[PDB]
């Protein structure tokens, strides 16, 4: 099947994984990436159900499954925390303005 559902685009577990495993990284470096900085704060004002604790830091998840490097980032994001846990997976496809919805 697909395991996570963005869009149209689909992502594997290993994939968001990979994603979440790369953008950790940066996060603990205070390393970042791309015209909007990547990863940063994600402050869920969507009032997503994320069963973790906070800060949630977004970090784009590319359909072509390369490790973002700060070119394109596309619609879809990983979202974690300090704790390096998941968060969960959204995307701003589907969604209006500069918002999101999660991938399913
Ligand atoms: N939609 C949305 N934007 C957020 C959130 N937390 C931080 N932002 C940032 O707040 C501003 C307005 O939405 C943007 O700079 C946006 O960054 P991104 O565009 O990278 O998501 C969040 O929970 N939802």
């Amino acid at each position: 099947a697909c395991d996570y559902t963005c869009g149209s685009n689909c992502y594997s577990s290993s994939d968001v994984s990979t994603a979440q495993a790369a953008g950790y990284k940066l996060h603990e470096d205070g390393e970042t990436v791309g015209s909007n900085s990547y990863p940063h704060k994600y402050n869920n004002y969507e009032g997503f159900d994320f069963s973790v604790s906070s800060p949630y830091y977004e970090w784009p998840i590319l359909s072509s499954g390369d490790v973002y490097s700060g070119g394109s980032p596309g619609a879809d994001r990983v979202v974690f925390n300090e704790n390096n846990q998941l968060a969960g997976v959204i995307t701003h496809t589907g969604a209006s303005g500069n918002n999101f919805v999660e991938c399913t």
